């Protein structure tokens, strides 16, 4: 852009070239001109006096956009669309007086935004699908690896690394379905006139409603949409922007939860992000391993959540057939939501492709904590061997207190099993202690739940996206 | 009691049926119902629970000592265990098989899902009624010209009915969203402390099939088709985002609609209903309340977004108190807005002569091109006509803005001999009905193709007055 | 209330009786009647024909509120203020036609809300001051106790338990100042008439501006405010609600950060919130130690942050001299913000009074991690003893990698010091290793920063609140 | 380049001054300035840094190879180290003393605080100008009657100037808030990796006094009166909440004002200097300002211990956009306020339509109710049921019952006499509250 002015970090640091391009002025104004060509083409076929020469001029000059002239004209007219009409007309002097014929500014403005929304959603969907697929592979691989469960972030009944990963995956699958739904539900604005009544076109076609309806259908079809709104004011209802940014906000929340979990696992030393060979962690310590990619995801996911309040507020105060207090806001929030989303999905894909697990750290933490969770199982085995529940409970309470004192008052390892092994009272069950403290037998149905979840819910969703799976996600 | 804070959602606004769904009676009755279903299903699958124990629990589902549960919660600092001990006091033989194998969320989360489903089922008919009443209004007024507004400045005419379709369309998107979310809800079922069902697997001595059947049995008794396969301790809090998103979106629609109605009241084109002994001056107070409450609905979406985003691992308890507030308030607020909006839509008054007057003020400026074209068709030169119309329009604009007068552009054209070829046409060239484009057809097409198909499922709940 | 309808958990579970009472209908409608009395009193003094009998009727019946009648009248009139005028007039038949004389509904509605906001802020301030004082005591006590620093939640240069506690305290001190500022900046609406012009009162006093200004001054003073707005529409500007709920949202953010830290320290086993003797953690495991109070604080702090969007949106669409789309929203968000805030501060005070530290767990974690952070100091001691910087660096890099592998690849304890002890190359510094790994010497200026911060910034702020310091914070849940 | 996304805040809206303050040139020049100040102060306190090294750094503050820094950031994945190595490349003699003892936030956070203060200093005069222009308008129109609106329905008359004071008062609250926040900003200073200054304490061989002086010296060179005593790695992110709160509040004020102006444009009573497009843009951007407050609230609330990096990317976006949006709104609002157009005859006409209904009580009192109730109902029916002008006065004029007051009807319906104390309130408000605030600017 130029380092002497503000540049959005979404453009200069974060988002992919593809998404940056979709929200560029080239893409936008090229699409405006495309829409003016389609209007002229359709109008000519329906019988307005537009010559093939005029159409040919416009077709030749679609990419030939003098941005300097349009800026100068916008300065003079204070109207972006008319600046581009006059600028396109300068290029195309024979076609000049039939460009924009019958239309209001939103014919190009709103229809271009809808085309952009659809294309932007189409870039996110494969990226999200890739993330889900990579995590699903990880989940399958680690379906049966026991790990300490956490509720209130305190030690809890064991889960597996893969099962925990399915918590993440499930949230993303709900996003995938939401994004798909919203993408398929988008309708074209079409040709509607200044207040949505098509009065201008009805006059041009001298009272022929059928021709007005066909014009709407023709441009809708050329733009690649199955359906147009029947009802609009000047604009498509800004409720559409709420629907889109809601599903992105929800996705942000999922990503934030996942990346927060990953950051905590990094503190625990159970799991880590990928690391580049020459990557530095800190100014003081290059070897320090910070989960910086996950941190960035959270940071940007938060912005995605924040942004939902823009279109909510905007839609809620749109007066009658349109007010222009939506316009500047939308220039910002629509682009930034998609660029932020794009960034988080590229980054999350990158993280999921390089996740490192440390099984021996996981095991160590289980050995520390499992003895306290297994006291009930040891009492029951003692009862089965002919002991009284109350005696066994008082004896386990005393040995657990000795062990708890070593942990908390002395900073030592949990030795509760070695204490039970060395007490004659528990000699009826000493031979069973290997069985009663097997971590795999404390994981419930975790590995089965993973298997069932991947077959029944995940793989069916992913099957449509096979062809986009081989792309690797790089970062700078 | 007026000596403590009472939520105005209970004391002023929401219907008794929505208030009841979020009551402690409803909640704790459902907890006990869920404990009965667990014991019933556990007994069938072969755990040593006696018919006497089950009979005790069945007898005492409604018999809730709230005072004792509060006292017990004070002692234990645990709401679910307080209700276990309290239910056990009632049912001394069954005490000690209540909650067997379950974690607290077995009653907590499953009850919230039952509540969400029932709350959505109350909103849906109300929203359908609102849409139906507005659709009736739209049909009735499909062809009534009214001044269009963009930038809230005079624009190409629309119709009262067509404008009403803007409102209706937004609400129809909400209706579909609410239905979707309602149908997508899954039961949590029986999952254990961390979602692995380890406790139940131990009770059934390693039999996975029995664990899966227990989950299926309680899910079915609760009236759900499907349970989650994957959970931690809780159902994913993403569900709360889905629900409160569609309510926030609805809030935004309602706010737009009620804002339009308030503006129409200033214009004197349309008014709310009025009681005979109502005290103000005619204020659109119901629409104002709708906006006020819709705003809160929009605000509330940030609660579940924030909550879900910081849920660590298999669950943290920092969701709980927040959810006690935002879930109930979202539904009670939504309920209130829909009842109130239905009431407004049933009594909308239109003033066609005020509408007409405003059209007469503004239409002459929008009709200048049509008058020039009629002059050209009658043998005028177009440049002459354009310069003459420009001068008379400027005189008329000056009378409107600089003198506060009525637009007299037509009387100026009538009194100029130059325009005598078209004086007889002036009634035709300024007919408001002919400036409305395809508005009335758009209404007709929209009601047949999009609105009536949505409403057909809700016929039986249509006759209720708000 | 009644268990057959929805009851706000802010009333039934969380907030103190004092805060619940300030937002009660009794408090509100009593204050309406008080304001009508003050108006009549002041109007009589300034010469309107209001009799002492009429004033006496009103004075007798301030607390004597027939809620059933007011509800019935509100049903009929659809106007809460007029319902209460007619209801007050029914018990005061002689005064009936001079109640509300010259005033618009906001004379009671808005002025009562301002009185409530001021009194609600006055309940929060001492609670926040107590929290800061309890944390300050903890900070002083633990000013010198080394603990592992965390950035990115990864091991970092050591801090102290007390210094970390000052991070918490500083945020709350910024809240204290904000709450005080907003509390002191509140102005009374006073008597302004329907559109803020006082036209009604100017007519009653037959053109005498001086009397209108005195009436405004008199009721303002009776309500205990130093200043009234000069400029209003029908209402006080709703920007005031933004100012108040902003500082509460900010406070929510501080509390959430603090309680999040405490929850993480509980996982680390370095610090815990208090526990009752008969408290249960889980229905599966009674002994499991959940930081449930901190979790509730976070949960409620979040709601406080969420609520800031209500008054922002409300103020931004108030048309002209007032629209009524503020009213229902304000009934909810003002009360809930204060009740939520009250709850969080009581609960946080309770937590701060019972914080337990486990120094041996803290020490153990330092022993695990400090060797990696102390490599530079060991190299420098080797250089000073006549070794080459590059040789020492290559040797320490290899032993650190062996030690890191034992930690991560083998799940072992950090043995880097035992590796350095067993390498002959480092024999010039083996005797120094106690000195070079002393945790106290890695804490920089932490304990001094605490001391300076408590003397210069904290204690000066607390001095005004001495007399309310001895109150203990109880929880029923 | 039109082939990538460009923020409209840069390409359409904000002033060059504000754009520049949030540019990468300004940022990385400030990083280098802070490294120079650190070296200067460190040398004075006795660390072995030569005058030549300091001179190299001073020469090359503006001389930033962005291409090299980007390449280095690609390799290292660390923005600050990339700029250390890049600054060291152009300053080979100084290379090994740059960043000595400091953590990355020494440049990152202190630069943001310098930026916040400079950005606030650009907004303050603009806001003061807006208030001054509106105050002029208010004084000029203090006595001009206009219809009051509550529920946007006709209400007791106010004046154009008095209504303008509603707007002004909100902006004055913003002015005070912005000033307060600007003056209360504290410098982070030199604090080390976790806020303990351990690194500096080691460099100065145990001398606390020298560490405290270093902190004081860089704080003074940056132009701040006060530094934090207490930090973690960062300045507390509560500061970002304080700043964006006052901007969100300002957004709300601007949105209210511009919403009022848009409604007055529909009424044809007041216009911008057809469509109130500038006011519409203000509202649109004000909304974004309000939205943004949730970013720093969320960010601060989940900052773990002595810092987590999940604040960083968010802050790159929201801090800049809040100030650029605010700047735009204030420039635009100033432009609007410089030549607001009033149409007194439209205002008068609307008063003539509505005043007769509000003046019924005054006519009854002059007579001293069922007769006025019946004629008002006839007149209301002509207005609403027939779309006619209010003829209540002509009905009273034509009824013999009211012949005792027919001559008084001009007096009893004079709009100026229905405005209460509006013009006095304006005068008192401008003298006592507004002008004292403006005098500093
Ligand atoms: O086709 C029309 O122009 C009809 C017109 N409605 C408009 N529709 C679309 N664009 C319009 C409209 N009006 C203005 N503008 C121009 O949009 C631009 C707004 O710029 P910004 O606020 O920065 O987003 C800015 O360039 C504005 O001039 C109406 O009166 O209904
Ligand atoms: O261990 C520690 O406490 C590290 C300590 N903390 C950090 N402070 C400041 N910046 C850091 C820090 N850490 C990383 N980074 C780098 O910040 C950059 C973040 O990039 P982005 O997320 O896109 O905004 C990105 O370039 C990051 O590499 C330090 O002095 O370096
Ligand atoms: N894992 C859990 N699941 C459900 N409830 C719990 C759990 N742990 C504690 N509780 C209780 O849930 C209630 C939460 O209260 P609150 O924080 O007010 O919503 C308290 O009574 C807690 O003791
Ligand atoms: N201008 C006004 N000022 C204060 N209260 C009003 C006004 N107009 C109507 N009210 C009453 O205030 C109450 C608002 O109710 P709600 O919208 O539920 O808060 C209703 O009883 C209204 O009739
Ligand atoms: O004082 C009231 O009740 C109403 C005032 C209004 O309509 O503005
Ligand atoms: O109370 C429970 O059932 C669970 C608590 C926990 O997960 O610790
Ligand atoms: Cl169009
Ligand atoms: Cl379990
Ligand atoms: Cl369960
Ligand atoms: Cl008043
Ligand atoms: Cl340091
Ligand atoms: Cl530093």
């Amino acid at each position: 852009g130029s380092p002497d002015s503000y540049r959005s970090p979404l453009a200069s640091r974060y988002a992919s070239p593809e998404m940056c391009f979709v929200f560029s002025d080239r893409y936008k104004f090229r699409t405006w001109r495309q829409l003016w060509l389609w209007l002229a083409e359709a109008e000519q076929t329906l019988g307005l006096p537009i010559t093939d020469e005029q159409i040919q001029e416009m077709k030749s000059n679609l990419e030939n956009i003098d941005f300097k002239m349009a800026a100068e004209e916008e300065k003079r007219l204070r109207h972006d669309v008319m600046a581009h009409v006059h600028t396109f007309g300068h290029c195309c002097p024979k076609a000049a007086g039939i460009i924009h014929l019958g239309a209001t500014s939103c014919y190009v403005g709103d229809n271009t935004d809808l085309i952009i929304l659809r294309n932007a959603l189409d870039l996110l969907l494969p990226k999200l699908a890739r993330v889900i697929s990579r995590l699903a592979d990880f989940a399958k691989e680690r379906a049966s690896l026991p790990t300490l469960g956490f509720t209130h972030f305190q030690p809890a009944q064991l889960t597996t690394v893969g099962k925990r990963c399915c918590l993440w995956i499930q949230d993303l699958c709900m996003d995938l379905q939401n994004l798909k739904r919203v993408r398929d539900d988008l309708r074209f604005r079409g040709v509607k006139g200044t207040t949505g009544t098509q009065a201008s076109f009805l006059q041009l076609f001298e009272g022929d409603d059928h021709k007005v309806e066909q014009l709407d259908k023709m441009v809708t079809e050329k733009a690649g949409f199955k359906r147009a709104f029947i009802i609009t004011g000047q604009t498509y209802t800004r409720k559409v922007d709420i629907e889109v940014l809601s599903v992105l906000a929800s996705l942000g929340a999922s990503v934030h939860k996942i990346c927060t979990d990953i950051r905590l696992l990094a503190n625990l030393k159970e799991m880590e992000e990928p690391f580049e060979k020459q990557q530095i962690g800190s100014s003081a310590m290059p070897y320090k391993r910070n989960p910086m990619r996950s941190e960035r995801c959270c940071s940007l996911a938060r912005h995605l959540m924040t942004l939902v309040m823009d279109p909510l507020q905007t839609a809620s105060v749109q007066w009658f057939e349109r007010t222009l207090d939506d316009s500047a806001n939308r220039r910002i929030c629509l682009a930034e939501a998609f660029l932020t989303a794009d960034t988080i999905l590229n980054t999350l894909q990158n993280i999921s492709e390089g996740l490192v697990v440390y099984p021996k750290v996981i095991e160590r933490r289980i050995r520390q904590e499992l003895p306290f969770m297994a006291t009930e199982n040891i009492i029951m085995a003692m009862v089965k061997a002919g002991g009284s529940r109350q005696d066994c409970h008082e004896k386990i309470r005393v040995l657990s207190q000795q062990a708890a004192s070593v942990v908390k008052q002395e900073g030592g390892d949990n030795d509760l099993i070695e204490r039970i092994q060395a007490d004659a009272y528990f000699s009826p069950i000493h031979s069973q202690l290997d069985h009663l403290l097997d971590p795999s037998s404390f994981t419930g149905r975790a590995s089965q739940q993973v298997q069932r979840f991947l077959e029944e819910e995940v793989y069916p969703l992913l099957k449509p996206y096979e062809s986009v799976m081989k792309v690797k996600a790089e970062l700078c």
